[PDB]
């Protein structure tokens, strides 16, 4: 899945390409397909749907929106008081969170957290990638989904084992291979993060 | 909302028209938009993703699938084993779900089905609904799930009033307006359900 998509390396001046940056991410969805239960199927689409809302305003004017950056300041001026809580700016701010998410959850995976007792299981790295990422912006009845959607959770093994398909290669050497792709990754979504900031375009509501 | 948009009458034959079906029925994702909570987004998504795909299917030979019925005869042939677990049949197969939980859950709300613990919850019609139409292809888990996201349903009188959209209506006007929607809706879905049967096209699985 992962690794073979590799994100581009950060550049000098910490400016994510639009174009790019969705090409590197539309491969992240399917993800999901590995947690290998139906249920997840609609995160999936949620996600996706952000890529997209994404990807249309880029495409409106390439130039424009050239960058993320270029996306957030063209948005601000555009619309109205209504910004950031619009447009792309806002499909952003969450697919952000979802992608942190993917980051915190293969992280902790990757760094042999685990349950002492139950080792092959994922929720306490499910929990805390979702305490990290998601669980502020969320109300109580969404975490009450979630909550039982940590149901649908695949041992860790066959994720693992699935993150994987046919490509030919240790649990071990499975990991590693998450390891690199985890580096770019992170760089990447940190930059996200801290543009929101300067830019006052975090949110804080609930869901 | 929904009546500014009304499902055509039945043919002699009951053959149902295609594209003044897709028109239709899309206008009722807008619809779960009336329950005010992200929480429905999704839901909404896999209904409007159903018509989607449902339509592509359909623009690429309107002539061949001029009607549901030869959607679903064509797609027949044109797979083995396959058939039905696949194409706008799929698509239909789920879509008709949805479209049956909207309708008995109005039916139930317009015929003043409630808890006289509560009349302004819509929570036992969400319910009725959702074990006439849905419960027995869901699993466990998206169960749970629905009962959760159960929590986030308004009350029945802003359920209402969003569904007005402050056209200036009366209450039990409201009501009134959707009984006569309901009419050819409550049709054309018992319709595609006979045709499902006949055509041997149904599936059991649970998600
Ligand atoms: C951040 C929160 C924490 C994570 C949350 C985890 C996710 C929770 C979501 C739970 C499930 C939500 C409901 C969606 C259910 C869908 O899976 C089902 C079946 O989906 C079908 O799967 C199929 C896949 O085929 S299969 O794998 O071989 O099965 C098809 O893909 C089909 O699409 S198709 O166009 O390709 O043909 C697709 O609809 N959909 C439904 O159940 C219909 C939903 C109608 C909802 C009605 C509203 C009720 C809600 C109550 C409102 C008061
Ligand atoms: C019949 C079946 C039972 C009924 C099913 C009930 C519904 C189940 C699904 C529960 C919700 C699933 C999780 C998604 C929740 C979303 O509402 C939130 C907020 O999403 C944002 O909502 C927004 C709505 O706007 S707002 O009202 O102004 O807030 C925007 O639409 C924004 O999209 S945008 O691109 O157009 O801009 C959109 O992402 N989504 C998230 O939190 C992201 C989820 C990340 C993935 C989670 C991965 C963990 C899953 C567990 C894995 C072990």
């Amino acid at each position: 899945l992962l690794a073979e998509h590799l994100l581009k390396p950060l550049p000098a001046d910490k400016q994510i390409e639009t174009g790019p940056f969705l090409e590197a991410v539309s491969h992240l969805p399917p993800f999901f397909d590995c947690l290998g239960s139906p249920v997840f199927t609609p995160i999936k689409a949620d996600i996706s749907g952000n890529i997209t809302k994404i990807k249309a305003v880029y495409d409106t004017n390439p130039a424009k929106f050239r960058t993320l950056q270029n996306i957030l300041e063209v948005e601000k001026e555009m619309y109205g008081a209504e910004w950031p809580k619009v447009g792309a700016t806002l499909a952003l701010m969450w697919l952000k969170r979802g992608l942190r998410f993917i980051q915190v959850f293969l992280q902790s995976i990757c760094d042999g957290e685990r349950d002492e007792n139950h080792p092959n299981l994922i929720r306490v790295n499910a929990t805390k990638a979702y305490e990290m990422a998601l669980k502020k912006y969320h109300g109580w009845i969404v975490q009450k989904i979630f909550q039982a959607a940590l149901y649908a959770a695949p041992y860790k093994s066959d994720f693992l084992k699935a993150l994987s398909k046919g490509q030919n290669v240790t649990e071990e050497e499975c990991l590693e291979k998450i390891r690199l792709f985890l580096v770019n990754y992170t760089a990447t979504i940190d930059v996200i993060y801290e543009m929101y900031t300067q830019m006052n375009a975090e949110l804080n509501y609930k869901v």
